[PDB]
């Protein structure tokens, strides 16, 4: 389960992803169907050896998938993907630069 | 499982007509894709329909209103979201105990009519925040009532 | 829990977007409105999609082609109906154990794209139902690879 | 629970709801908001006396409501709504007659 | 998991006497066999034990007495089955949804005493079918009371 | 699961199998310890390639078995079994023709 | 609920003819009348049988012959019964812990055959009680393989 | 859930029942329909007062049904019930004295 | 899993100040170490603190003093234990059910208070064992109530 | 369920509650047993009339009980309680002021 | 249900001596109290002991040292805390859908023995905490292996 | 699962272990860390042939593992193990013999 929130800027949509312990050797950015963002990898499980002992164990691992939709007109030639800190961060541009239509309301009462 | 479109309640959907098949359906892809509730915990909302306007309800204890925004988009989608701000309190103090762990979140409602933004009030009081949205008049149309013959 | 259209399985509705959400959000529902479900189990059913088609197999053991109907309607819902027939056995048998029950029934599916309905194949077989659908040439417009700074 | 069917003909949209041991005096159908069509009443539990004894007990008793939403431009004024042999039926009568369009298809393979 | 005869329902049966370990014991075994419930849905019944006679009643929405037959086997056991019959209502029709999906089943209840099948009376009326069967005449044989000495 | 329905007739007991997407060199029906029929296959899973995409899997597949304890006097020798249609029927012949005894009962009410 | 006669395990009982209509019939019963699994699990027993004969095992560690007994009843019924006797072990000790807790018990298996109880043999070992049971010779009939038609 | 053993003697069936915490007025002992020996009574709850605290309850209380099928031939005027240290003792005398056929066997091995 | 000491009763363990981690922590580990729940069985116990004293009730069915035990250790440890002995009935009885099985057990509460073990009264009567432990006198240091700003 | 923080300060322990739409009416603030912090009270459910429609109900309502163990030597009479903005705030003055002794670590690797 | 202490996780501590025990009586109290397991979620953490040291692994994605904190308590408890900053991206962003949301929490775990403060070893890479625990030198005293007799 | 007592005696902390059906050389008992007594072993299943055909099984098989903890000061190298009738028994050895001090209540009331 990698987590995911997908925001959007008047340039374009940037999706982030907790990723934490993984190398970026480990991780894969791509657009399948043309227009569909597909971000996966392998959170490898550190097996060891027998003279380790756990005493609590509650850090996932193993394979994660993340699929979103972009837009039939993206810049997905143009989709950045970059990660630090145990964050991946995927910029896809979008056609034409323009800030949502968004109105919003006072709060007071 | 692809994520197309940010997720909108809406009270009049589809999935709600037969819900033992969507319950059935989606059980077994429960894991798989990701989810919002944990994000959503920290909003818990109710949403009334009152004759006279639409009212949602939301649990933001100890949020400041430069903290919360309510929105609306595409004429009909409310949006609340926000994010409790860390407590500039006493850095150095000693943590027994923390349950209180509030962080971001967005949250979208699907109205049943386009509303007419100027008319939205919104007021944060007592950790409560209060989104009123007046609708038009109608007399609601009416019962009518049909005689069952057999 | 209005039920407003009829009930057409899409791969991509929103609803799979957050099983969770979604999961949580029905099972207080479980207990109202009615199902489908117990129709849909005489005609259980997958549906594939190879590159060159969409196959879909239904299992409709004992049915007699005039007793079950592929459709298309609005240009993308394959639709899928029938009700097998009355065993005309032997009137005044004695009846130890029935388990086959098998009633009317209609499902529907989205395509993701308008069939061209000349093109479009079905045969019954063994008791299996298929439905191929054939799609239009793509050529997967290529897999785009991003290079991961950082 | 109630079960019910939703089929077309080219004159109306025809419901029916299976409703074993339901008298007409316990059925109420009728349309809410301006469309929408709302079958509700209650299937009375025969509680009876203590001298009585009970083996097998599936069927279900109480209340039970069924909403369909017709269309914007249904004949309101005129659905109709049969109740014989446990089922009811009720027939929403369509602003003009015209048979839905289906494309059929060959069996055979 | 051997089927050797068929269902009978009674109410003295042994799997009664220790519910837990009747229950215990087939959980492991659901994934077998065959089941019947499916069909069994079709006829919902209800066997009430008033002191004049035993009083069956089936939920058969929609059926006509000629689809469905009430019989007595070996001198103690009712008997019912049938199959709602096809609506021969408008070919053509679009159907939007279907829940109502019925089809055949038999069931049988052991009685308690050699029934006088020209007393058992049957009547179908607003989709439930009624069988009563008159019981012989006896004084309940007074009900003894211990005193609890110690 | 393959659902069977089991049915008298004067001359034999008749057994039904809903055994849909089965070739009758996946069936097997046969006769243990002298008087029980048993009745088992499998439904072969159509694995495919990797080019393939699932959008709805609702069909099982797999092994089945299905056992009926005949009549210690039933004609062993002379069971038929058909398959057609996705559906098996089992014939077993009655040591002697007879309908079984059943009284039937008016209904109206 | 009535408990009429003992509990005898029976391997071709009907309650296993359809697990899920057994299983979707005492799950409301539960919560009823008694159960013997308390008493059950003081003998965990498995019972397999080899072409030559049935062999029962049971685990009753600690426990000795004279407190265990093997019989036979009305031909058919092994039984299995007994009770572990008291440590005698140092009166005023002290128990920091006690899970091994086994109490008396009686256990009934229902034959195939009628068994020639002089024949039966019983074994106490490692704390595991054996009973075999010789079966008659037979040829186990050779099995009948139907060519499928059609 | 009131606990119950059944031993049979040369001589009668005996009944046993844990009834911890009843007292003889709160339990009754019947024989319905001619041959039902019916065990019946209540566990009364100690609901007391506020000023109370509870740390730990594991002890059930309530109403509690216990039915047993005698002989159709039982010396129904002759059963008996006792009392003492919690367990209820119900003694069914038989027709006619006759220990029951049991044949013991002997283990070693 | 390692057992390191006896398992004692205490209501104010730190395990029930946070009744879902302490939930979500031992489910995984169910399938493991050992249990005295079997045990424990065959002494229901409930624990009463009224404001003059603690009093402990337990089934103990069938039970004669001679085979029961209350002890006090290391000063303020209540204990329990004891095993209904064999019931010198009839040897050669036949067992038709045996639900009543009780073995051997020992329990310990935590006392809040060391107790004055001569204060301590034990009795046992219709099958309930009654341990009344006498507190000292306090007067419940009154309640303070703060008034709340804000 | 209402939502507790427990934080120490050189001067106090300071407890936080998440109390939205609590009026300070509803909220009791006591120390029972002489050293034992109650916080309780009720989040009134704004039933309403039927006129009403749920399209969604998430947020809790009914009584709410917590109990924190003091210090045997806490300043009981100099606890002060405060409301506001849906959260209320408990100060249990320490016997002595003394922040807690607590040894850093760096962070870096 | 009092919290008293600190929740402190201890992998010896008794609960998990008898985990159906434990199990079986907090089922009965999760209605109650309150949780941090909401709160522990933005940190899940593992705890390996190899020969050398006690290794701590904490999910920490997007955290920045600076809203990080490792101390040690009373000799022996490892303490972790901290709260992951709001990002200080784009005001005025829109938020289709968020799932990242982290808050405040502290956690704490007994060490078997007090550790040298000068010698424990923190660092934060790839979103992954990493706290060592250097352990002294022993021999693990040899493993004794009884015969068994008998 | 394999039940174990943990009982002390003045000279001993004896424990008691049912371990039905397994062969001293099935088991193992030893002393980790220097003071954890452990035993494990496995109980072995007797898979056998198909010829054969199971009617009930009740009893478990596998492998089993149990740990106390015993006292900084203990016999360690005195430890017995006894192995008969289907139970295992550990005696370890008290560095100085003592009954536990246990004060006896009288029961009547």
């Amino acid at each position: 389960n990698a987590r995911m929130d997908w925001k959007e800027t008047p340039e374009a949509h940037v999706f982030k992803a907790d990723l934490p312990g993984v190398k970026k050797e480990e991780v894969k950015v791509e657009v399948e169907d043309g227009n569909v963002l597909v971000v996966s990898g392998e959170r490898t499980k550190e097996k060891e050896d027998k003279n380790d002992k756990w005493h609590r164990v509650e850090r996932s691992s193993g394979k994660f998938v993340r699929r979103f939709r972009l837009l039939e007109d993206a810049k997905v030639e143009e989709v950045k993907a970059g990660l630090e800190n145990g964050v991946l961060t995927v910029t896809v541009p979008k056609a034409e630069v323009k800030k949502p239509e968004v109105k919003a309301i006072q709060i007071s009462g």
